[PDB]
């Protein structure tokens, strides 16, 4: 019952407290869930119903005989809802000796990854066995621009913005996007294509641009799964995606604890079912480094 | 065995059983009295 | 996690 320094003369008697909840590095939560359409359906798949057409108005005159009008064709666009599986494998005798829940600790981590994880598929993901992203979208460049592509507006220089003028490509990049489009419309970016935008500035050193960190009075979603400025890269899209990207998915998160085959451990597999691609290809567009 | 906290853990034995037969066999004897000592003598020898 | 041998895991 001596001091606390030294282990052995009352050292033993002072048993650390630990945390309360066991805490984590804390990753990028920004997942385009936020902004897009969120579906839930429990099937196989979504059928977004849009229409790539308008109709057509008369101005009848008081003695005209009207004919007949247009009226819209219409898309159908097939969400085809894949599933997303992780299985951490966990020790028997960690759960029953380890006092924190540690299995709403691996559903609350497992939410957590499937979070970040659908991310990059809900941006730059590939058809098979996850939802294609909107970069993956088949760009066709602005002013050619028909009902089964993306459209950009490019930049001038290879890797950089243009040299005499910057700022431009942007703002054409806003200006090229629609006009009801841009009443919730945000950019989306990652964390080191924002530095380089907000790095630019004018002949003076003052850097041009005025907690979301919006960018010319619109939202910007600091992504981390576009691509940085590349030489051919897309790394700034803005549009409506409320209405461009369709999200469709379950809003569960499956968990069985599987005992039996690892037979020491536990083997928690937990699985939920997400899909989606762009459902309103006008309400996207995206900027191009090319020329 | 034990256990490891990392371990395949396999199937570890069960005990291989033994069948004993009790053959029960009989037990059999057959003396040879004779029909006149078993008639002429006082002692209950068919007892005895 | 996995198991409690190891310290970290």
């Amino acid at each position: 019952a001596l001091n606390s320094a030294v282990a052995a003369e009352g050292g033993y008697l002072v048993d650390p407290q630990t945390s309360e909840t066991i805490r984590g590095v804390l990753r990028s939560t920004a997942s385009l869930r936020q902004i897009a359409s969120v579906v839930n359906v429990e099937a196989t798949s979504f059928d977004v119903l849009v229409d790539k057409t308008d109709m057509g108005s008369g101005w009848a005159s008081e003695t005209a005989a009207l004919s007949e009008t247009a009226t819209p064709q219409i898309d159908r666009i097939t969400i085809p809802l894949h599933e997303l599986a992780a299985m951490p494998k966990a020790s028997q005798r960690l759960l029953d000796d380890s006092a924190f829940d540690i299995e709403t600790w691996l559903a609350n981590r497992i939410a957590d990854k499937f979070a970040r994880a659908e991310a990059a598929a809900f941006i730059s993901g590939d058809g098979v066995d996850k939802p294609t992203g909107f970069l993956t979208k088949t760009k066709v460049a602005n002013g050619a621009w028909a009902w089964g592509s993306l459209g950009y507006v490019a930049t001038g220089a290879a890797g950089d913005f243009a040299a005499v003028n910057a700022s431009d490509a942007v703002v054409d990049l806003v200006y090229a996007l629609g006009a009801e489009y841009r009443a919730n419309a945000s950019f989306v970016m990652n964390s080191k294509t924002a530095g380089a935008v907000r790095k630019m500035k004018d002949a003076d050193g003052r850097f041009l641009w005025a907690e979301p960190a919006r960018l010319m009075g619109y939202p910007v979603l600091i992504a981390e799964d576009m691509p940085d400025i590349a030489a051919n890269a897309y790394a700034i899209a803005f549009g409506d995606f409320g209405n461009g990207y369709t999200i469709a998915e379950r809003p569960d998160l499956r968990v069985l604890r599987d005992p039996f085959s690892a037979k020491p451990h536990v083997l928690f597999y937990a699985s939920k079912r997400v899909g989606g691609d762009v459902s309103d290809f006008a309400a996207i567009k995206l900027l191009k480094f090319a020329a």
